[PDB]
């Protein structure tokens, strides 16, 4: 599993669930393709996105919907969305994991990178 | 000034000063044009990046340059920026201070919505 | 100004205002005694903590009441307080900013070190 | 698994190892009373500082020692430690999941709270 999204609720202490996850990689003409998506579990993960053969070298953007999130706890969040854009396995496969925190008016994200 | 912008350098424990931030207004087609853009002074500070006339309802986006920061510190980064996108809303009046606490491989981000 | 503090709310997006924030230094006997305190502004922010001539080298405690913060609110908080605890150090000027952004169920709080 | 800790690196993307952590329970005399204590894995997270029977009711301080955790890596950092302080069990048994990001000159802590 070479690229995993973690999403935590600061309001209530608790994972994220239902949260919706759109993968895009830059294309050769500097658009956004579609790569990947899904929503997180009841552990706030989402697994399975990707594979080894298909998580080639580029640069990736994940997009994760953290306002339909709060709009649907009937809170009306400040962002659109929390986007992470990093370029990936430039020096050969790593596995990544991308792990949000989410307030109405701020979010906080890190990677974790493994070999 | 309807529209500000702070970034701090969590490594240094400083402002990050010299930073490039471009704001883009969505368009009616989807896509992103420019709005403003500036370097942050030596406070982490951007002022007067746009005026009240201008600034109307929409979504904006503010795209910070972190990867050219890290860089001119000799610094390895893991983001190719951070991005920031919001809904401007006309409810009173309202000052947005967008910030950014930058580390290598995580950022936060808040926004502080005054009267 | 030696040591200012500052709060921010990510729940509500503003300044957390009417904060009681007190500060203790580290005594020879390892306990923390009172070395100043106060309130946050309507700005979230508290000026006026001590003096360049007080504010000696040495191991110093901010504790800020978020309990009490979010109680105020309404809103049902994880923590009892948020506790900074830093070393002061004499390297030419310096002042230390000690900004907090504060959650339910989680808090970020860095340093801003000028000259 | 009442009581986990789970630690990371801002910097360089990665769990946060052997990181020392030292729990504390408010004793009737109002002193900090040593509870348990552990460091972090290779995965950055301590599991087994307390069981069930053992983690009743109280106010609990756990206290990360990241200033020799940066120290190990040759760098300074600002804070002596990352301190949370919480009441558990108030209303019957949860379990807690304490997670630290670290910088240099910043760090967040998140809780998660299960039943
Ligand atoms: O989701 C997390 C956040 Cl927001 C902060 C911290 Cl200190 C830990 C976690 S869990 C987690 C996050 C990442 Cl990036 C990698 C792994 Cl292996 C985790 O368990
Ligand atoms: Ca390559
Ligand atoms: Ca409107
Ligand atoms: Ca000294
Ligand atoms: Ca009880």
């Amino acid at each position: 599993c070479p690229l995993m999204v973690k999403v935590l609720d600061a309001v209530r202490g608790s994972p994220a669930i239902n949260v919706a996850v759109h993968v895009f990689r830059k294309a050769a003409d500097d658009t956004w393709e579609p790569f990947a998506s899904g929503k997180t579990s009841e552990s706030g993960e989402l697994h399975g996105l990707t594979t080894e053969e298909e998580f080639v070298e580029g640069i990736y953007k994940v997009e994760i919907d953290t306002k339909s999130y709060w709009k649907a706890l009937g809170i009306s969040p400040f962002h659109e969305h929390a986007e992470v854009v990093f370029t990936a396995n430039d020096s050969g496969p790593r596995r990544y994991t991308i792990a949000a925190l989410l307030s109405p008016y701020s979010y906080s994200t890190t990677a974790v990178v493994t070999n």
